[PDB]
């Protein structure tokens, strides 16, 4: 369109002429860093302009402005500034309107959309912004109720940061698809960090240490019940009149109850999140395993009741998975909570792509060796020779594992070539790649600790809504500001402490 | 010569005197950064000068200018500029001539020669250069047909970049001897990157995924036919009246057909490229293996037909090589395509030089131990004691593998010294060197992926010339410029999209 | 309070008005970088101010000033300067008073408190500060008695650095709780480094090399006495009339004497330091082991005398610990003294947190496998299957270690999964973490050598107080200054040499 | 002294007064950067000064000036400059004198002393210094006989660099004690690098590749003669009338001849160099081994002739050493010549200090285990249990290697503790340290290749003095300058080529 083409052309004379006589006009002008035109467009003698009018697509002026943010320091400063002048102009025209509280058709606030998009700068500013002109401090968030000097206590609005019945600032930062570029560090901002720390130290630390204790108890019960399973006859085994048998039956029913509980808590999670298959493992990997080691026990139950003795095969895998899943509860520790994150990454990246490169070698040399052997031990089987070759990779093989071969030069050449390629070369580069992975996710991922605490804190908070949803509310309904209408702004503020020396 | 000695001496008065009354005069003056003398030499009252006249060696003014480029940022800016003024002067004198289209006696254009030489700066500029003076935009390549604003769409000439019946911009960048210093990154330039990406996404992705599927099918057929080979009697085995035997014969003929196909596709490649022996492996290492694992099967065929049972020795090596060669088809993946490049480098550098350092130790201590042993088991053999010592290097040896030694202090001292030197010291430094190699070619070689896609794309494009050579042509014959003669410049342009904010 | 609120508000007019008509007034003003107010507050026409008056909490002006230091280069310069002007003002008012010699109620001097707090800048300046105004050089420490030119010899006060009957500058830097941030490098300052070097080279090198020799002799005696222990009957073994038996009895009594000596030297240390349990191992780890390997021998003695043959179990652990504790005496070497510090850190950090992550896997798969096995070898025991699984982690296991399993697919799947998770993945990331640890404490911890020499030098100095406490005093009682009272300042100075060229 | 104290005090008025009415006066003034005083002191109306007068200690003005150089960029510039003005002043006073040719009482020239001391800057300047004032170009070294332009050919004096019958510039840089700080890179200077390269490419490459071939032939002869040694009876074995026996006797006499040759070439080297014991291995480690593997064969000969059959023990070690010493001849290759330097460093630093830390553990746990075992196999021996424990460190041990122990908890606890401490912890930190060592001497030591070529080139040049000492002289006796006396300076110059563009 020409009327917007001229605006995008940085033309002021034509803009004024059109006034006399982002796809929206205001949004299109704003996104181009004209700035002064925004004020000129906002009000004009020929006709005024309105920002409250939402776009057909659903993005208002604020949504459009945050849309263009591309996480650049200069870009961050520009966008946050121009956002501030847009808010100031809106206040000047009519302070009654609440632009930020206004939302798109999809129910996303500018703060929530900034969080989901991953715009760290805009979210950081909006979360904490202090206005000094008292007549214009209504729409400020980071206050300074009292600064004694060395310490300058501050108050943060935290309206939709915690108590929000919609997508909140933390929910989006911890329950999203995890493709956002800076979710890892984006919750180190001023209010969120201390809010989550307070939540944990006050209300969630016990409810988590309790869950770990109950899980350990459940796993001990399950191990004891599985270890002492009857071995005579076919299931179901009729109860016997012994204290041990009844006590074991209690253990078994506890095991099955836990299994069904985990199955349902997994199914409800997968209906709540609807994770994409391509991102099924990357995002929620600690949630797939708790579901699978309950699927195993459900299969075990159905096999056990249907006159079958293969249920042990299922139950044993469930037991091993249940024990090895106690690394999900190390997220509550910084020092030891990074080992559960190294295994997760190495099993999915370093050990998943490297298996294709290895099974090729193993199968090639296995077929070679097995065809070389006449069989005229029973080593002619492909499985047996594929297992004898695997032992070489873990340093407990034996060169002379067969003699049915007619040719001794060729067989030993093949075996030595395999040993050199896999034991000495492939292993020593897989280990090198694991070195790089450990480097990375031990030097930069030291705050996946914080991210995992955010996820578990939100999970527990959602869990205990029935117990205390409104009561378990962070922050105090304190008075820090006054509205233009004359009412007192009672905001759910969160006290904060900070110190600075050089400023004096 | 004095007339050129004065020019090389930065003398202007003597140059003017000589005018009144790089080995070429114009080229010699140009290479010295006189610049103004180039204009002065080009035309003069006493007599004019011509640039179209090719030198006796074969380098014109443009070839000579690109010759001196030494890949320096300041040098790159200087050479590209002075190249631009040479083109402008040539246009001013007579726009009819086409200097760049002009070539040397060897058929190399300035762009092609710049590509082969490895001059990244000159090639980058010439590939994309935009002229703003409309009267002088004839010899421009990177146009801006329309810039809407945030997006500024561009057009690239791409005359000899793809559809060239001569050494093209991509052919030289992907089918050369690979001694060029920046071939790895040199195809990240504006037009080439997106041209190759479009070629792959449109026309080559299927033709490659088809080849990998057919190779997997061929290898499965070959493995099945080799695994179920008859073991009774001597070859050739007469066909039996069984479904299995006939089906196996079909498999065998497919195997031999594939073998001969690979043999011929290797021989034709080695006659097409004529690779130097010193660079036989460095450049085309994935091409030697496909040839060798076909030589093995041809040897197997000739042995099989000539009443011989050692053909199994050849066929087994062919089978193992064929299976392990499926890492050639991982070039089409970024994540897993770097494991095929780590093996290639480590087998040729880290594991080839380190074997000399190890066979010395193995042979020294083997001879020592074998002479120490009287034999008064049959361990006196040099092979047996060289194998017993090798097991120590891969952690499955045994100290007391013999007792024929008269001296127990000396034999155990030798064995412990060998174990400490090879198992604990040589292995743990070979692994460290592999660490450095993996570091390098996992941090910088992440675009050998792109380079290998360039090679395979060119290979497939040459393969399907009969199917669609002219039809499978990239770019559209679009109108972006006008020649001085008045004809419309219909150029095989390639649309491109780009965005910039700060410029405004 | 308002009178101090105004001061903290950087108000000068109100300060002057209050004068006319850190919690202390002077300290509160000083900590805020008013500086000029300190001089104004010190003396005033309306009323003067005194700094000698100690605060109720116990911090004087100097203690308060050093309290605010936060180890910042600009902060260090500011605090050291303002400290210097406070000293100068105190001298001007009345040079008779000795502020620095003055101490708090807890017996801490400003230097000692600066050392304990970890303030490197303040301690570095106070230790070496040179005054050029001769009338004001009384309270200087780093003198220049004579500077020949290229060499400028210097004298350092070293009053409480060595000969202090209180918490001294070295004692605090080497016998504290080790939570101080820069104790590692904080004793590289001018006087302390050369003082400790002189102490070692003169008086302590022999007394330490003697102790190592005596410990080696004691361990050889103990090993010989334990190796040739009687094996017939039950203890106590009655002495026999043989030279060997009597000589062994002498060895045994020497062993027990050494054991009781170590027990008491450990108990007295733990009553001297009162280390917190949370820091029991981090701080004094080389002191726990010498105590434990004496507790073992005391338990061995009490078992031996009370008609018991399990004393061998205790004595053997004591012997192994005593031999492996000879790495405590490698602190006296730079090159080999870093291996005793790598083991200390890796056993407490890399191998302590990683065991939890491993015992989970071992126990999970052990329970899985043992429940899978019917036992219908005696491998049903949990211990046997937990040991068979452990061998896999150290590369000497065997896949087919049992056959009592009914299901062969499941058992081998479990075994291969365990081998891949623990042998190939957990080990290769524990080794990577050990790589980072070794990197760190081999590149930065190369002065834990110096720190350990400081600790051992102080230990030996305290040990030999009875031999020569006053006589073994560092520095000479030399004359470098004169007091205002007219007496000659005979200070225990330590000569030092230094060279500078550029200053000229 | 006062007359020099004033000079060291930067006093000019007192210096002038003393004139009217480094320990030497001129040297003392020069070393202090007075500069102008040097000219003032050199000549004065009251009395002149002379620089040719050598000091009592033996350092002249030039030696004293180079003495103070401390390898600092600003210091290097200052010292080289002031050296140049001293030379210019000496020329002005009387060009007849040759100060640089003048030497101290010990026979060291300023260039030679600068080389030995390790002063890179002074040596670099003196080796190549160009003077432009033609009247003052006599004492210049780096000439420019003709500069065509892009290429500026240069001539270098190289008087004592190669043909010097005294300590030369290369001899000192390659046959010194190796404690010099920058010997590694100090021979990358302009003339030395190309001089050594020319020497190798022309005269030494063959004489070295010949020596390696002859050594390989000698080792093959020795291996063949030792492998087929008679086994019947006692030595000396009387010759038998067989072709094989006579041919073996020829091999044996060749072996002994080579052994005695190596013994004498080692003894003469150790009398030529007189290496200090503390630096016996650091400096010449490739020279100790060739001597030791000849001592072994001499011991073998003396045992063989004196009716003894233990000569095999000596000869076998000699054979193993001779084979493993072929890594001395990899210095002539860049790519593979760094493996012989990694072994040299790791055997002396990483594996020598780490053995003390390991033998402590091995002996402690060996004594513990052996005393724990009653023996009521023959595992009670200390050697057997020390070997069974060592196998654990190289991953081929066995937990249940004995059953004579009464206590099974304690024995297995000890074994597991040993395995965890040594196999899993000590090995994985020794490997980490080897990682650092390989990092270093593979990233910075890539020119120990050049240094070793320098040493071998000098060795071969000294070897072939009888063949062609004067004839095998580098450089041409060319004319580049003229002396003040009028004679033509025919200097043994070495042509050199260089190119520069930016200077123009
Ligand atoms: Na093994
Ligand atoms: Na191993």
């Amino acid at each position: 369109t020409a009327l917007h083409i001229a605006i995008e052309r940085r033309n002021m004379t034509l803009v004024t002429l059109l006034v006399e006589n982002g796809e929206l006009p205001l949004s299109l002008a704003a996104c181009t860093n004209q700035l002064a035109i925004v004020k000129f467009l906002l009000q004009n003698s020929w006709q005024p302009a309105d920002i409250s009018a939402r776009d057909s697509v659903g993005n208002t002026v604020l949504h459009a402005l945050v849309e263009v943010a591309d996480n650049t320091v200069d870009n961050t400063k520009f966008v946050t500034s121009m956002y501030n002048e847009i808010l100031i102009l809106g206040a000047k025209l009519h302070p009654t309107l609440k632009l930020e509280e206004i939302t798109n058709r999809k129910g996303l606030t500018p703060l929530a959309l900034a969080a989901s998009s991953g715009k760290i700068g805009v979210l950081a500013y909006i979360l904490q912004r202090e206005i000094h002109e008292p007549e214009c401090r209504h729409l400020s968030r980071k206050f300074t109720e009292w600064a004694y000097g060395p310490v300058h206590s501050s108050l943060y609005d935290l309206s939709c940061i915690d108590t929000c019945e919609k997508n909140s600032v933390l929910e989006v930062i911890a329950y999203s698809s995890s493709e956002t570029p800076n979710r890892h560090d984006m919750l180190l901002v001023e209010p969120l960090n201390r809010l989550l720390q307070d939540k944990w130290d006050r209300f969630v630390k016990r409810i988590f240490y309790f869950n770990f204790f109950v899980y350990c108890l459940y796993m001990i019960i399950f191990t004891a019940a599985a270890y002492y399973r009857p071995v005579e006859g076919l299931p179901p085994y009729k109860l016997k009149n012994t204290v041990g048998d009844y006590f074991r039956v209690t253990g078994e029913i506890l095991s099955v109850s836990g299994g069904v509980y985990f199955f349902f808590r997994g199914i409800q999670y997968f209906l709540q999140r609807r994770p994409s298959l391509k991102s099924l493992f990357v995002d929620s990997y600690s949630e797939i395993l708790f579901f699978v080691q309950s699927l195993f026990m459900l299969v075990s139950v159905v096999l056990y009741f249907s006159q079958r003795k293969e249920y042990v095969a299922s139950m044993v895998f469930s037991l091993a998975m249940g024990w090895t899943n106690m690394l999900y509860y190390t997220r509550g520790f910084q020092q030891m909570g990074i080992y559960a994150v190294m295994i997760e990454k190495m099993i999915l990246r370093d050990l998943c792509r490297f298996m294709f490169v290895y099974l090729v070698f193993l199968f090639g040399f296995s077929t070679a060796v097995v065809t070389l052997i006449e069989d005229g031990n029973s080593y002619n089987s492909l499985y047996s020779t594929c297992l004898e070759l695997f032992k070489f990779t873990i340093g407990m093989g034996d060169l002379e594992f067969t003699e049915n071969y007619d040719f001794k030069a060729v067989f030993i050449i093949l075996l030595l070539a395999y040993v050199i390629l896999t034991y000495i070369l492939l292993l020593n580069m897989l280990i090198a790649l694991m070195g790089e992975t450990v480097n990375k996710i031990a030097q930069e991922s030291k705050n996946i600790w914080k991210l995992q605490r955010a996820i578990t804190i939100l999970d527990t908070e959602k869990s205990f809504l029935k117990c205390m949803r409104k009561a378990f509310r962070s922050g105090k309904l304190l008075q820090v500001g006054f509205t233009p209408d004359g009412k007192d702004d009672y905001r759910w503020c969160f006290r904060v402490d900070e110190v600075n020396w050089t400023t004096w």
